[PDB]
């Protein structure tokens, strides 16, 4: 079989929502549930007020690029769906991407 690391989003956000359980510090929420393979999944959810595109686009790669490079220390087995918080928007011209790494680790970590 192949490597994934996409979720349908589209498909599981309600359910994930709903169902999953919730970790949140002043940067991210993570909701996650159980999805039944010997992986996780990522989605990411940037609401339109984060900021224009190129910022939410931003913040989608550096988010990608953390959840593909530390799957070491990331649980498998779970459905994740990574959301940023306004506090991360006002901040966010302000701290690296190793800042946001830090951050949002310390909470996949305690899946
Ligand atoms: O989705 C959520 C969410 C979902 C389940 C539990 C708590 C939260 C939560 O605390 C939260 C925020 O504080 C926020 O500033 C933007 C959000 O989108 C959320």
């Amino acid at each position: 079989a192949h490597h994934h690391e996409r979720l349908r989003l589209r498909r599981d956000f309600l359910l994930i929502f709903k169902e999953g359980k919730s970790l949140q510090n002043e940067y991210f929420v993570v909701l996650f549930r159980k999805n039944g393979l010997d992986y996780s999944r990522l989605g990411i959810v940037v609401k339109r007020k984060f900021g224009k595109a190129t910022r939410r686009n931003k913040l989608k790669r550096w988010v990608r690029e953390i959840f593909r490079r530390n799957k070491g220390v990331i649980p498998k087995g779970f459905d994740i769906v990574v959301i940023p918080r306004k506090k991360l928007s006002e901040e966010f011209e302000r701290v690296d991407f190793w800042t946001v790494r830090e951050k949002l680790l310390n909470l996949l970590k305690r899946i």
